[PDB]
């Protein structure tokens, strides 16, 4: 859920998970248009992981899920279901990559009618 999702950000980035809350096109509730940056293309995947494990029968913004941070790497488990490995491999994938990134602030706030209503696909 949204508890992971800030945890695992935090485990493995440089910032503050508040940075990805309304960043881009993507980082935020819901996305569409063309990912702005890495940072909004990280976004753009975990969308897309999301959706999958939705369309497995999870709920990725509520659900719990075990793991640990170590030498500010996520760590995975113990799961009790496959939901718990789904969404705890999304919100691994998404820290990992984010980590890697610049933050362009000029993203931050990105209005949303810049966006365009077509995105690229999952
Ligand atoms: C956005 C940017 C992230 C980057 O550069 O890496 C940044 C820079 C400096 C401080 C913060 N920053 C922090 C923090 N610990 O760095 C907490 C916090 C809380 C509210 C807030 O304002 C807003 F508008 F971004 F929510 C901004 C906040 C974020
Ligand atoms: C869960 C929902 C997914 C949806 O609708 O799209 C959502 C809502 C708001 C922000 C994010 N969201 C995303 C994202 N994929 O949009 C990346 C990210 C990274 C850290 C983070 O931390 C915090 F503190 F903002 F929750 C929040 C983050 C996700
Ligand atoms: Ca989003």
């Amino acid at each position: 859920g949204i508890l992971e999702l800030a945890g695992t950000v935090g485990c493995v980035g440089p910032r503050t998970p508040i940075a990805y809350m309304k960043y881009g096109c993507f980082c935020g509730l819901g996305g569409h248009g063309q990912p702005r940056d890495a940072i909004d293309w990280c976004c753009h995947g975990h969308d897309c992981c999301y959706t999958r494990a939705e369309e497995a029968g999870c709920s990725p913004k509520t659900e719990r899920y075990s793991w640990q941070c170590v030498n500010q790497s996520v760590l995975c488990g113990p799961a009790e279901n496959k939901c718990q490995e789904l969404l705890c491999k999304c919100d691994q994938e998404i820290a990992n990559c984010l980590a890697q990134t610049e933050y362009n602030l000029k993203y931050l706030f990105y209005p949303q009618f810049l966006c365009e209503p077509d995105s690229p696909k999952c």
